């Protein structure tokens, strides 16, 4: 229909190999922060058959048992037997971690007042919010995340014991344009691929995915006779996890954020402390965007910020409201200037970013869930 | 001024550790394609002090010497001595490469007619084009790439022998809104950070970066008394490359594409053959977008496509012209349907994607350069 369009987003499960890496990187970050709130962490993880490798830079007063931290994260995910393709008890854990470069340390935080610490790198970051859901997230990505969460729930409760931890989902929604804002009309296509055991047949899996997963997550009002379902479209997914596909930290940055909506600056979140603005400034930009929507100034908004390594204040700030505010974008920038301080050394205080809650962010998206500090809107003064 | 806004993009040099990984992943892909045009390649690279690790899946009839291919790529980049922090002659090259999962192979390409091969994965991809430059790319990212290329040029020609291969640049441009299209007005801020030797002082570097790099790349009409320069803002960058920061393939996906403009689906390009739609469908979507702009239908356009693993046709196609076309987005979709076939098995033929030219794409962006097939517009019939 005229004034309508399609949009597709995807999500992945806790056992998707890239997501395994994000969760391990954040389990390492949390382990350091539990002992040293000022740990400087830049922990990349790589996963392939039988291997977790940690590579990066950590300067911290914590004493962390990497073998224990990695294996416990893999256990939580559900890879606990060679029949599943990966086992926390018996995999190889390799560590190539060095101290943070002293050249970065001197230029960013050494001998600097905390509020005046420099950005840990240059870069650009975006925040986005949309009133199409209560949580201010796109419906395409919320549904895709919930489909993966439902698969994990039915695997863990033994309802569908043939399920394995590696999964991917994708949701296409037809939207109506509404003066810059968007209104979901219907779900056009759903894809679900999930690793499974050798005994279950394709028809049993497809029936369960439709009746016990899709129907348990997606409201029936969005599904109709024309909705297309691609359930186990490859036909066979016994080999999975790192054995099926090498994973790396920071290779699901669009799943971690807005599912293609808004914009992205390229930075990965997991394995990084607050001084790395790829994470802290993106969380602050989401906080700003969500505050503008919950404050009734916008129905849909995009915020860009950027930084230079060693410099505290952002180099640029831009706001695009998609035509959904009566205030000009110059007025919105002034409101943001009066209400937020986007220096990393102030974001850490506002968003409590030395707290070890990062492993919780590393699956199912970093935004629109669980009332993390960046999800609690700031009451704006203007 | 009213109707203006700021936008920032970044780029990185050939020796940036993430970019080293993209180039090595693509050198491995090209090595396979030189002997086996139908090689199935999914090669991730990880780089840290003294180490290149290859992890992933390759099924190919080629006989490839990974030690030689990796070291030759590192040599080309310029890491040829321990004084520079990395040396192709003496680094460790580790290989954890297995065959492609037979479950993926059976679901995607085994016993399938080439035109009817399934997408190698699910996912979403975007194409973008803007008439603000002849090459139909955002000026922010074109300038950022050219600044890194200039640093490599002056390093290689011996003009600035203190330069090392690892660099990052960032450009903020103030734009004027023009009926959906954008017009660059001026450069607001430039950042340049580049690895250097122990002997050169900060003032000599900052003077050279302004006079020999910025002035040699950015037209003077964009620079004025208010332009902000952050040159070597960390103050010291002797440690660099993988020693300073662990790199991974597919961690510069926004540098590889549009610098934050348009949209991104999350997929990485390097190390993947044509059957991986993260690369082929994104190249085809750029080709569509550039064809719509060069054909005079749009001044600025975004194209989304999506796929399911094992299914040839895209699941969804969407076009947003930012208000820059007289044709409706329904009409543009019909023109695209009549002129393009976005099945991966047809994109391979149109864009010649079995040719080993991929290492050439892995630095300075995959788009807007060198008249690759996806940069030559298709003449549209309607
Ligand atoms: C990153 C991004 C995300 C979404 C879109 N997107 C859109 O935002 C609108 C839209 C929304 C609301 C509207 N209100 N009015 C009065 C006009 C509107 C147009 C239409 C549209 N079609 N395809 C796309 C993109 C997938 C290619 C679109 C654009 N860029
Ligand atoms: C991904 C993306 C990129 C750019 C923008 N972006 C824009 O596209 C326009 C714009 C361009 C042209 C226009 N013509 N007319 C009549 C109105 C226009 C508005 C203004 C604007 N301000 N901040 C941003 C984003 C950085 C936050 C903006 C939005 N999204
Ligand atoms: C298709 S793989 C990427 C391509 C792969 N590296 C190759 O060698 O072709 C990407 C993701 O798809 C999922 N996957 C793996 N095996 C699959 C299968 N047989 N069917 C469907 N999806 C699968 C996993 O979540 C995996 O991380
Ligand atoms: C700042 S590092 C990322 C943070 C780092 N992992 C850490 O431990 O803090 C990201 C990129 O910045 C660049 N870089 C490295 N050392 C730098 C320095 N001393 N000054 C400026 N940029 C530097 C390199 O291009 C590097 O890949």
């Amino acid at each position: 229909e005229e004034g309508t369009f399609l949009f597709t987003s995807e999500s992945v499960g806790e056992g998707h190999p890239d997501k395994i890496c994000d969760q391990i990187s954040d389990a390492v970050l949390d382990a350091h922060l539990q002992q040293d709130p000022d740990a400087k962490v830049a922990c990349e993880t790589v996963a392939k058959t039988g291997m977790i490798l940690l590579a990066g830079e950590i300067t911290s007063r914590a004493a962390v048992d990497y073998q224990k931290v990695v294996r416990e994260a893999v256990k939580h995910i559900g890879y606990d037997d060679s029949s599943k393709g990966f086992d926390y008890k018996t995999c190889n854990v390799l560590v190539a971690l060095e101290q943070q470069s002293p050249d970065i340390a001197q230029g960013v935080h050494l001998d600097r007042n905390e509020e005046d610490i420099g950005a840990g790198d240059q870069g650009l970051m975006f925040g986005y919010a949309t009133d199409e859901t209560e949580e201010c997230m796109p419906l395409t990505i919320v549904l895709a995340h919930k489909l993966n969460a439902k698969l994990a729930e039915l695997r863990r409760n033994g309802t569908l014991p043939w399920l394995r931890p590696d999964s991917k989902t994708q949701v296409t929604v037809q939207y109506m344009q509404d003066r810059g804002a968007v209104l979901p009309i219907r779900v056009h296509t759903i894809v679900i691929s999930v690793q499974h055991d050798e005994e279950v047949c394709l028809d049993e899996m497809r029936d369960a995915l439709k009746e016990k997963v899709i129907k348990a997550v997606v409201p029936a009002k969005y599904l109709d006779e024309d909705t297309i379902y691609h359930l186990q479209p490859s036909g066979r997914f016994v080999i999975g996890g790192p054995q099926g596909d090498a994973g790396l930290t920071g290779r699901k940055i669009i799943v971690d954020t807005y599912g293609g909506w808004g914009a992205h600056g390229g930075g990965a979140f997991s394995g990084k402390d607050y001084t790395k603005v790829d994470r802290s400034a993106a969380y602050a930009a989401r906080w700003v965007a969500k505050s503008l929507v919950k404050g009734g100034l916008c129905r849909r908004v995009l915020v860009q910020v950027s930084y230079a390594i060693g410099v505290s204040h952002p180099l640029s700030i831009s706001i695009f409201h998609y035509g959904t505010s009566q205030k000009s974008e110059r007025e919105l920038l002034e409101i943001v200037k009066k209400n937020f301080d986007l220096r990393p050394g102030v974001i850490v205080r506002d968003l409590d970013l030395k707290k070890p809650i990062y492993q919780r962010t590393a699956a199912y998206g970093h935004f629109g869930r669980d009332s993390f500090p960046w999800e609690v809107p700031k009451k704006l003064k203007y």
